[PDB]
């Protein structure tokens, strides 16, 4: 539980900022990172993971990939389903 | 070569356009299908599984998913990089 969080979580923000936080993941020594995004995001984590493929050049290698959904819950109860996906790389 | 083409190109029309599509070659017998798209389509790409995977209730599951980058070459000779996804599904 010590190690640095290595989730990179992929929202709204310029995508150059997740690829800053998976590149400084990886000078902190963590080999394995999990880029995780919901929605339109998903293009984005999936561009977050290419760009480093280039900035890291040291090999990076998809691990592995899931897509699926999530519900989300409104204030007054109904629920909907939003996609996710998460994308495990490794150096 | 002459069963129904199993691939469905995600591009910018609505998300149901693809659904149907999927749909459609489930009804055909297909029971394997890959969806393909590129850049900001890869989150459609999803959705469009996704959406299926209720829609075909048949149990649809997701079978292989690859990303990485093709190379867009311009008019004049400058290249640039974008995103792809490739999600193959099974009835």
């Amino acid at each position: 539980g010590a190690t640095p969080s290595n989730v990179v979580l992929v929202g709204k923000k310029p995508v150059m900022n997740y690829v800053l936080a998976a590149l400084t993941l990886l000078n902190q020594g963590v080999s394995e990172i999990t880029i995780k995004a919901r929605g339109r995001a998903i293009s984005k984590a999936v561009d977050t993971v290419e760009i480093v493929r280039n900035r890291a050049l040291d090999k990076i290698e998809v691990k592995e990939i899931r897509i699926g959904s999530q519900v989300v819950t409104s204030q007054d109860g109904r629920q909907s389903r939003v996609s996710t996906i998460e994308i495990g790389i490794r150096k």
